[PDB]
Order: structure tokens, then C-alpha cells, then sequence
């Protein structure tokens, strides 16, 4: 009915009522808890295809009421003229269009409601690229050039979303094919190890079957894959010095800059699909800053990742003959205070996750009041090292779905038919 | 009918049928995920009719463990459990089935990460304790059973179950080996800040306390209802391990150590509908339960700060990341010192190992493993475990261990 959610380290508690006002199902039910599935339902707001007016409809009426509520009218002229042109164009054409207004407050509010994100209390500072008149994979490597480069900022980094044109009957979709704008290149090498990025493996291959021409290293940033109203996709390189990259040095082993590491500065989320009252933006390339867990945790320890453990304990003098020494525990605190004292040295907008984690405790505390709840997923928020010396650790959250949001879309090449 | 769960570092993909089976309340809702709450009356005591399917749930569910399910054995057996549920509107487990609900209790924990162990536990049968006295001796021999000289052994004692609620045995301990806590006047505090409460408690009924660091505390035990009464266990049944770092001379001056047995005392065990209010057990420490939780939690012994000046960290910034390396080199310390001084101890790698091969050969032999990830993924160095990675199905069977309220706040003082 009304759910309180208690921090262990504080005390405090607080009451959620936004939990009310969802509407997609998690996936649990009052059996089974599918919390740590990474995706546990498939409760789509509408059907496969174009959609009828009695499905797309009460949607946008939804969305429409949500936002004229948010701007305190409901009611007023130019609501109820709203709906009556939503529905009129609904009816001509099975579809319709978001007011400027209407997409950016859509575009934050998903954002908001990111219960997986960590840098939420920046929702509303997001700056939003209209990329809807766009035509053509060369159009939207302009736009997405012209993001790179207000994100990045010369290393003062802004957050950005760029939006393309919203799905229409399913062929005609637009797609970034790469997870995110920047990442390295990964090679299947014959005596089957890997050099580079190894998740990178199977797109990397992809885009030699394209024409790419692969330089054959460790830090090879991908080109761009970009599709356009359904064609097939096209190659693009993305300038280098639009690219900002941080090498990678420890402020006290001299011998950690002879690794030879570095990694990009910008992290850049391009798969990922944006539903806004019923309508589907396909293609919604949005970015931010690191948090220095995701590339010295993540990036660089995962197994199936670039797995430098092993040769930064080696450099270090560990006993690596049992795990009970926690070599891997040493090392890996090492390469991350690496990973920080390197963004901050080149004035690279990066968060510890110490202060990330801190803030989202606030974000929580700010919700909660003026809102009435926020969603969170614990298995997400939490870092994936020194989880309990964080607050959030210690802290109960309650997961739910809104919409405005995003979601996961299956990859094009699954689904694409070429031509 | 079927569900999948995936290991997103291997792919390897199991299928969960035995989620079937569940038939209590994980806290969910099909429109909310309760996966992070930690906790989602007395005279709840079950009727007559509330006790007759759980009873034969539980009946039918063992019978088909030992393969006799339909046999005469089954049926007789049957028919006297729902006899002794008409005429005393309660039964009594046999000591096979005790035995087989303890240990299906502890397999069926979604929480613990150790349970690739749960069908080696030694079951010990205190059903025939009346007094306090008794549940201290039933306690003692425990201890030292399972103390083992530091080759720790698993263990449980259970004590005689729940009538009408106004005869419980419990432990008021939450474990059987604690130290004390202190406030003092100028709000420090002395030993471990955890047990403050339990502490007061102690001291207000008679216990007198050494006021030290490491003090064990005393036990508090209630037997059939009765006010508890206090009792000192014997200083030799208490093994302990002096912390020290293979490479740090200066960490032994520290003065830290814990005791080697973690031994959960507040919780009840269910069985076929029964409630056995007092049934501690007992295993061995995991690494980080000490080095990251007892002693760095931000409201326990909190030794981070202390450590990190020791070892000349930059402690102005958070970003230097000094509370991660004195977490490390504690809990190396831990390590090292069990491991010194022969007493059984995991780390988190092995441990976590270890889980994840019970988990596929749970959902090879028996349909699924019912696991918490907010649980089973240990406090620190989350992401290099192989259960990070791992997708989870979380709910409840029975056999089972539930919390409780703690005594204090519900007994009726004599
Ligand atoms: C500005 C600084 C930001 C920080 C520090 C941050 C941090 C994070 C982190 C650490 C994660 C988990 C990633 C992982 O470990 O795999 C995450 C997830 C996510 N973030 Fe943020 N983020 C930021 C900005 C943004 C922005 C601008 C958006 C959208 C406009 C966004 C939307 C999301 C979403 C949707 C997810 C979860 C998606 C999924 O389920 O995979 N974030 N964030
Ligand atoms: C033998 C070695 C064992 C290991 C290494 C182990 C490890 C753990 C750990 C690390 C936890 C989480 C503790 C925390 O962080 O608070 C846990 C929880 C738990 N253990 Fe085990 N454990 C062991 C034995 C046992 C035994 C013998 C039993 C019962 C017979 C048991 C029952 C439980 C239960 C019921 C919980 C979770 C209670 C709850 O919060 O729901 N464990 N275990
Ligand atoms: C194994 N991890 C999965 C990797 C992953 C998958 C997603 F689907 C995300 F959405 C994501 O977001 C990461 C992110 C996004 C932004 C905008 C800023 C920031 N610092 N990090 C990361
Ligand atoms: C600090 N978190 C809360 C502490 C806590 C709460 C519980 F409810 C437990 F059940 C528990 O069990 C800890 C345990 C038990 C056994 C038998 C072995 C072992 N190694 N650890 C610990
Ligand atoms: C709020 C949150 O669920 C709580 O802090 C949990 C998180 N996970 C945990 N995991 C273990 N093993 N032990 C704990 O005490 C906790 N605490
Ligand atoms: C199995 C598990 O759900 C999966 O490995 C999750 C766990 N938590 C995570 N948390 C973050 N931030 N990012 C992730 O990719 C994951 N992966
Ligand atoms: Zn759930």
C-alpha cells in the first residue's frame, strides 16, 4: 500500500508512493524474485508492429496528462487541444509527434527513472539534441560528431542525448549498431587468445565485414556503424581528435605507464532504446562522464574483459599461488587509484565512486521528498568493488518501472535484412 | 513452467523447475522488486488446521527424499502425525526427520553462500531440555564439538519447539561467541558498538562486566518461557586468533583479534509447520564477514581510519581510494592469522568458487538453488567473483530459517 525503505548505516527511513504510479511489470512476483536477472520482462507498453489507435492512444493520452501535470495545467486550453491533435494525428497518419517541449521533458524524465544509474541527481541538466529531421547514416554521423564534441567539452565533460527519428512500421528504423560511440576493437588471434577489447570481438568482426580496415591493435577505436530509415548501415571514422584519451599512470609505481594503457574519456550509451507516450526512438545516443569503477573494475578486470590482473600483481611482487593472499583484491585497488590519478591529472571529468555513491544517497533523500519515492536497483547502484565501506551498500531500495524510460532493444544484426 | 538463468562471464544457462515448489512470500509484487529489503505476534501460533498441510507437505516431501513416497511407511506415518495434530493440536518429529529439516533448512537458505556443506551438518537433539541450565549444557558441548580444536565442523542444536508462544526457548544471544559493547560518557565507544544494546541487557541482569575490548559476552538463555538466566562459557571452550600482517610488524600492535566460531543463535527454524524457536548453528568465518564488515562497517570496530595511518595514505581525498587498500590489507590480515594458527577460515574467491559449483550441481540433481545476490556477492571485490556475474532465481522453500522478534521486546517478565 505504502512502502518504507530503511538505510541500516542511518536509520533513516522513508515512504514511497511513486511505487503506485507504475505501470510494466518487474518480473517478480509475490513467488519468485527475478532481481538479478539482467532482463527479467518483456512487458512491452505496445504490440509487435504499427500499432492501432486504440493502442497508441491511451498512451500518448498518458504521456500528454503526465507532462501538462508537470507544468501545472491539466485541463487547461492547451492540454485539451493537445490530446485533440494527438488524436487527429493518430488517425491520419498511426502515429504522432512530440512538441520540442514534450521530447525534453520525456528525455530527462527516462533518465530519472533509470533505476539501474548511479548519476541520477544530474537528471535535469541534460542537454538534448533534436536530431529528428534526419535522413541518412552521413546525417547522423554529423549529429553524432557534433555530440561527441559538446560532450566532451575539452574534457570538461556535459551530459548529452541525441535524438533520431522515432520508429515508425519496424523497417524503417534508425540504429547506431555500435553499444556505445566509442570503444576499442577486439581480434580473434589464431592461437586463440585475444588482443583488445574480447566483448568487442564479434562487432569488430562485423565491421571488417564491412570494409573496415583494421589496424590490428590494442586501443583501436571503432568506427562508426550507422543505419538510416532501415538501409543498410554505413561506415564512418570518427575524427580522432574529437576522441579525448586519457593515458593511464600511478602517482607512486613509476613502472604502471609502461603497461602501456590508456582509455577514452567519454562514455557514450548508443544501444539503448527511448519510449516516450508510446513513441520509440530507436536510435538515442546519450553520454556522460566515468565513474572510475566502470573502466578499472569492469573494463580492465573482468575475465572475459581486458584482464590485466595477473600482469599488474606480477609488476607488483604478489604471491598469486592462492587466493587467500587477495592478490587480485591489491592490484585491483591499484589500478583503479591509477585510473582516477590519471582523468584528474589531465583535468578529465571522472567520479570516484566513494562521492557517486554519496551523491545518490542525496539524490534518493531530494527524491523521496519533492516526489513521493525514487526506483532503484540495488544490484546496479552498488560498486562492484568495497560495496560495504559505500553508503549505498547499506541502503534498502525499492525497484519499479516508469515511463518515460529506457529500454533494451534486441541488437540490429539479429534483426536486420540487408539489401 | 521453466525458467532461465544465465552467467553472463561464462553463458552457461541452467533451467529452474524447483521454484515450482515455493509456496511462501519472497516480498515482491508482480508491479515492485522488495530484492533489497533486508525484512520484507505470539499467539500466531498455527491452529489445528493450519497444521495439518504443512505436516504433510513436510511428510510427503521426506518420503520422496528416501524414495518410500506412497509405501506403507508413508501412509502409517501420515496417519500418526494427523492423530497426534487431533488430539494435541501438535506432533513431534522423528529424529530422521529432524535431522533431514535442519539439514534442508540450511540447503534451502537463499542467503548463505556456504551451503555447497549443507548435507554435512551435525544435528544435535536438545528436544528433551527443560531449564536453562540444560540449554547452557547442551550449549557448551556444542561449542566444543564444534570448535574441534580449530578444525571447525558444522553444527546445530535444536531445542524443544514452540506450544502456545508463552513457552519459547530462545537464545537471546543473536551469536553464541559476541564481545561486548560499551558507550561511554564522552559517546566513544569501547569493544564493539554492535552489541551495545545486548550489553545493557547483560550488565542490568547481574553480569559484571571486565569492561574491556574483547570481552565475550555472556550467555542469556529462556527455557520454556521462564525470564533467562545468565551463564559464563568456559573460557577454554572460546577459541580466539590474534590478527597480525605477514608484512606489516606494526599491525599486531593493533591489539586485534575475534574469536574463531560464528555460531547464529536468534533465528527460527521451521519444519513441517513446527517452530523451533532455539536452534543455534554453527560453521566457519568467511574472510570478509570479519575484515570488511566486523571490523571496517562504519558502525562497528571501524578500523579503517586507524589503518590507513599506519600506512601513511593520503586520507583528504576520497579519490586516493585509502579506505579500499586498508580494507585490503585487513583482510589479509584476517586471513593470515586463521590460516597461522590453524583455524578454518574461506576467503571470498574460494568461497564464492565453491558456490557457484553447488548452485550447478543443485540445478543438475534437484531443479534449482534458490539464491540472494544481494547476499551472496561479498562486500568487497564484488565484480572478481564469479557469482557477481551469475543470474540468481530468489524464493523461499521450507524447510527453512526465518527471522524472529528479539526476545526483549516481546517477553513477559516473571
Ligand atoms: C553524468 C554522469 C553519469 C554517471 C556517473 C552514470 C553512472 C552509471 C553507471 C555506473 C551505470 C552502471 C553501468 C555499469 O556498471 O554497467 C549506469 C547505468 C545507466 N545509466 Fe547512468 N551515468 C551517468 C549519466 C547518464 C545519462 C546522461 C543517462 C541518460 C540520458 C544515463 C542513463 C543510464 C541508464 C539507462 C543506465 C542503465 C541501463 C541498463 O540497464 O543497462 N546515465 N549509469
Ligand atoms: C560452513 C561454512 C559457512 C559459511 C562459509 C557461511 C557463509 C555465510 C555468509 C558469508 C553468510 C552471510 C553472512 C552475512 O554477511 O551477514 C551466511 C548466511 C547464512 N547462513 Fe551460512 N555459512 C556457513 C554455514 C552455515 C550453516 C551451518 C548454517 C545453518 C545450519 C547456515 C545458515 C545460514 C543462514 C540461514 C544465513 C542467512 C540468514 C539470513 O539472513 O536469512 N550457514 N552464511
Ligand atoms: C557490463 N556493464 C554493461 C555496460 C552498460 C550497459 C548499458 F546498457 C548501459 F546503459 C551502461 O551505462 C553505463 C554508463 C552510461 C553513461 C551515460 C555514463 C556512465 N558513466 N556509464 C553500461
Ligand atoms: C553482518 N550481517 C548480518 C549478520 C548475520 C545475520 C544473519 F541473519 C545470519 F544468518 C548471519 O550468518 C552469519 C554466518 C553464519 C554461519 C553459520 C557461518 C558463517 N560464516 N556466517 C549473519
Ligand atoms: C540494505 C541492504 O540490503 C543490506 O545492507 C544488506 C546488503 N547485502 C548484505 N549481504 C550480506 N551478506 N550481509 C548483509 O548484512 C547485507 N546487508
Ligand atoms: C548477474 C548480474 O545481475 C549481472 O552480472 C549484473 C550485476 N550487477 C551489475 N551492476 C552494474 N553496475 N553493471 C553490471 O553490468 C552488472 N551486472
Ligand atoms: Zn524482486
Amino acid at each position: 500500500r505504502f512502502l518504507k525503505v530503511k538505510n541500516w548505516e542511518t536509520e533513516v527511513v522513508l515512504t514511497d508512493t511513486l511505487h503506485l504510479k507504475s505501470t510494466l511489470e518487474t518480473g517478480c512476483t509475490e513467488y519468485i524474485c527475478m532481481g538479478s536477472i539482467m532482463h527479467p520482462s518483456q512487458h512491452a507498453r505496445r504490440p509487435e508492429d504499427v500499432a492501432t489507435k486504440d493502442q497508441l492512444f491511451p498512451l500518448a493520452k498518458e504521456f500528454i496528462d503526465q507532462y501538462y501535470s508537470s507544468i501545472k495545467r491539466f485541463g487547461s486550453k492547451a492540454h485539451m487541444e493537445r490530446l485533440e491533435e494527438v488524436n487527429k494525428e493518430i488517425d491520419t497518419t498511426s502515429t504522432y509527434q512530440l512538441k520540442d517541449t514534450e521530447l525534453i521533458y520525456g528525455a530527462k524524465h527516462a533518465w530519472r527513472n533509470a533505476s539501474r544509474c548511479v548519476g541520477r541527481i544530474q537528471w535535469s541538466k541534460l542537454q538534448v539534441f533534436d536530431a529528428r529531421d534526419c535522413t541518412t547514416a552521413h546525417g547522423m554521423f554529423n549529429y553524432i560528431c557534433n555530440h561527441v564534441k559538446y560532450a566532451t567539452n575539452k574534457g570538461n565533460l556535459r551530459s548529452a542525448i541525441t535524438i533520431f527519428p522515432q520508429r515508425t512500421d519496424g523497417k524503417h528504423d534508425f540504429r547506431v549498431w555500435n553499444s556505445q560511440l566509442i570503444r576499442y576493437a577486439g581480434y580473434k588471434q589464431p592461437d586463440g587468445s585475444t588482443l583488445g577489447d574480447p566483448a568487442n570481438v564479434q562487432f569488430t568482426e562485423i565491421c571488417i565485414q564491412q570494409g573496415w580496415k583494421p589496424p590490428r591493435g590494442r586501443f583501436d577505436v571503432l568506427p562508426l556503424l550507422l543505419q538510416a530509415n532501415g538501409n543498410d548501415p554505413e561506415l564512418f571514422q570518427i575524427p580522432p581528435e574529437l576522441v579525448l584519451e586519457v593515458p593511464i599512470r600511478h602517482p607512486k609505481f613509476e613502472w604502471f605507464k609502461d603497461l602501456g594503457l590508456k582509455w577514452y574519456g567519454l562514455p557514450a550509451v548508443s544501444n539503448m532504446l527511448l519510449e516516450i507516450g508510446g513513441l520509440e526512438f530507436s536510435a538515442c545516443p546519450f553520454s556522460g562522464w566515468y565513474m572510475g569503477t566502470e573502466i578499472g573494475v569492469r573494463d580492465y578486470c573482468d575475465n572475459s574483459r581486458y584482464n590485466i590482473l595477473e600482469e599488474v600483481a606480477k609488476k607488483m611482487n604478489l604471491d598469486m599461488r592462492k587466493t587467500s593472499s587477495l592478490w587480485k583484491d591489491q592490484a585491483l585497488v591499484e589500478i583503479n587509484i591509477a585510473v582516477l590519478y590519471s582523468f584528474q591529472s589531465d583535468k578529465v571529468t571522472i567520479v570516484d565512486h566513494h562521492s557517486a555513491t554519496e551523491s545518490f544517497i542525496k539524490h534518493m533523500e531530494n527524491e523521496y521528498r519533492c516526489r513521493g519515492g525514487c526506483p532503484a536497483d540495488w544490484v546496479w547502484i552498488v560498486p562492484p568493488m568495497s560495496g560495504s565501506i559505500t553508503p549505498v551498500f547499506h541502503q534498502e531500495m525499492l525497484n519499479y518501472r516508469l515511463t518515460p524510460s529506457f529500454e533494451y532493444q534486441p541488437d540490429p544484426w539479429n534483426t536486420h535484412v540487408w539489401k
